[PDB]
């Protein structure tokens, strides 16, 4: 057993347990780090079970996606450069070797992100693209996997992409919006609900700010409306843009920043907390890690804090990944210098954050 | 880019020191940083990737020195293929590389370098599956050769996590392993003819007989080949060493930095002031350390806390080492963020001093 990892991933599995993917250290392998019950208890994972056809296989990148009859699926990226799906876990908590997935012709291996698209149908994406973008592969209600096929490029833009990013949007139609090898923000494209294709274009540029962004996020926000943010090439978080329940894109304005902080934020990340309100983590240039913003009901922007550092552990995490666990309390993980992973900070149901702990060893 | 992870280090022209890297999101192949023979720093570039992958990125790099002295820069493709991703030439000048001839059976994962027999340039598996494999080795004009399966140690054949290669005063190339059973192995050397033979368990430390998660090598007293070892226990350890007969003796536990009472991963060696063996690490608080360090009657030291670098209080995520102007060690990281810091130089006496944010590749 490996107890240290990189590239964690989180989702919920069976009973909406949550659920700490992660790849070891040195050797790659997918783990399940931890998983958490239905009394906020956490325990020790293991290796996920790999594909028959990849059968001591390892991958750079892991992300995971609620598939059919909601069985968490585990997405890799191969070392031996194919997608795969890792392992699926089914509705009792048991996990299964997973599969390469069908990709299409001009597909060339990278990291992947997934959104619930047409049907609930899991799509899942090539996640950096070089010259168009591909959707790898889609799952239907059924479990069974399907071919993928390039995607189409925003409205006016070619250049590739160094990120897509996923989110739900008016009248739940998947969202893939990206930044450009040119640093600009777009919606590359979006799928209405008979499972089709559209081209996107550039999203608005954010109040103020006529600069390029090094990463998005998205996160559902008031109302249901999708919320994209970014870093800045100047370092600064941003709301980029944010979409209305009828489609149509509104710019967005710089995060009001924690009180007192005056560094940088890279490794964006978002949660649902307390009351839906969304919450936006990042690391500072000093290294700490926060909730740099989150957003109340009426969509008004509230300035964060420093997240409530774990238990014996004053260090800085290297990353930071948010979900829902038991009561729907939102947790925050992470991984220190080491690669150990800790719950950094959980949040209770009236929006103040607690500690963590270093989570039991896998 | 400006934030990565996945540093290398070597020295290339006038053995200027290198410092090599992955960029966060997008895993493109960067020079980061170089620093000149007056111990300037400068701000690096990407890499000119091979014209059979031109818009290829990898999961993992490491060097090699290579014919007439090229810094060779390997890579492990998110295409599945090993790569040297570009070469240096003795004015400093980077060209772009080309995919390894490789043996059937290789499957993709990150690779290692040693100098072999001949001083021809060997890239090894570092994680091995299956069999051991020589990748690829370059000969004394430049070109690349496939390479084959290598041997295994007495009888034990579970395949290995990690790697690592080193030499002794006797020139032969030696492959330690941590096994998937976290024993330490010889896994293979390579004889006066370039043939390879089966290894055999390392010797375990005095006072400890589990098991282990990462090796790595370093040259000491006498150029004394060491295998330096983190246990599953969290402790850092001599595993055991080479003397001028090839013979191997066990090793020991580490002296700690005095005071010091948690756990190291991430362990590198560097070769310090007087040639002293510095062993260095990432603390379970955080921070970055030098373990320990061995003096020229081949007594090892307690060691330190590295001195914190100008403008940044946090932890490293990864430290490398190497020797840049005059020798002067250098002990590059990336921070939280991935921003690329000198975390502390040591100068001729040992003292070691606080470093500083590093210039931001273009």
């Amino acid at each position: 057993s490996s107890s240290q990892f990189h590239g964690l991933a989180i989702g919920n599995g069976n009973s909406n347990y949550l659920q700490v993917l992660g790849l070891a250290n040195i050797t790659d392998t997918a783990y399940l780090t931890d998983w958490q019950d239905s009394g906020g208890n956490w325990h020790a994972g293991f290796a996920l079970p790999v594909p028959s056809d990849y059968p001591k296989g390892h991958f750079f990148q892991l992300t995971t996606g609620v598939g059919n009859s909601n069985y968490l699926q585990v997405l890799g990226a191969g070392e031996d450069g194919n997608p795969y799906l890792v392992s699926w876990q089914d509705g009792s908590g048991k996990w299964h070797g997973g599969m390469p997935l069908p990709k299409p012709s001009g597909y060339s291996g990278g990291p992947l992100v997934t959104g619930i698209g047409n049907s609930n149908y899991l799509q899942v994406i090539g996640a950096r693209v070089e010259s168009s973008p591909y959707l790898v592969a889609w799952q239907d209600n059924g479990g069974n996997w399907h071919a993928g096929m390039p995607l189409p490029n925003p409205s006016g833009y070619a250049g590739g992409f160094q990120q897509l990013a996923t989110g739900n949007g008016n009248d739940h139609f998947l969202q893939v919006v990206g930044v450009g090898n040119d640093g600009n923000a777009y919606l590359v494209t979006w799928q209405n609900a008979q499972g089709q294709w559209s081209p996107g274009f550039a999203l608005p540029k954010p109040s103020g700010y006529s600069g390029t962004f090094t990463q998005l996020a998205t996160g559902v926000g008031n109302g249901n409306f999708l919320q994209v943010l970014g870093i800045g090439t100047d370092g600064n978080a941003y709301l980029v843009a944010w979409q209305d329940n009828g489609g149509n894109w509104h710019p967005g304005f710089a995060l009001p920043k924690p009180s007192g902080y005056n560094g940088t934020f890279a490794k964006l990340v978002t949660g649902i907390g307390n009351s839906n309100y969304l919450q936006v983590f990042g690391i500072g240039s000093n290294g700490v890690a926060y909730l740099v913003s989150w957003q109340d009901s009426g969509g008004n922007w509230h300035g964060g804090l420093t997240l409530p550092q774990p238990s014996g552990y004053n260090g800085s995490f290297s990353q930071l990944a948010a979900g829902n666990g038991n009561s729907h309390y939102l947790q925050v993980v992470g991984t220190d210098a080491q690669g150990n992973v800790y719950l950094v900070s959980w949040q209770d149901s009236e929006g103040k954050w607690h500690a963590g702990f270093e989570l039991p060893r896998a």
